DNA sequence: ACGACGT
DNA sequence: ACGTCGT
């Protein structure tokens, strides 16, 4: 849920 | 309902 | 009744 | 180095 690389 | 991973 | 990620 | 959900 996190988008620091990915953002899901 | 909610789709954040799965969206059912 | 539903699970996922990469720069 | 980063965590989230509601029909
Ligand atoms: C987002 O909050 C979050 C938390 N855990 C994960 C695990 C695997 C892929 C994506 C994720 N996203
Ligand atoms: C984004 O591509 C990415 C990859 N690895 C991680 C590890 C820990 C926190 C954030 C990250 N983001
Ligand atoms: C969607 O709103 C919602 C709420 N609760 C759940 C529980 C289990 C599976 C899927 C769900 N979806
Ligand atoms: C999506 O794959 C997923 C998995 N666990 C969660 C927990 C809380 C909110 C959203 C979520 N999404
Ligand atoms: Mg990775
Ligand atoms: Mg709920
Ligand atoms: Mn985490």
């Amino acid at each position: 849920x996190a988008x620091v690389x990915a953002x899901v």
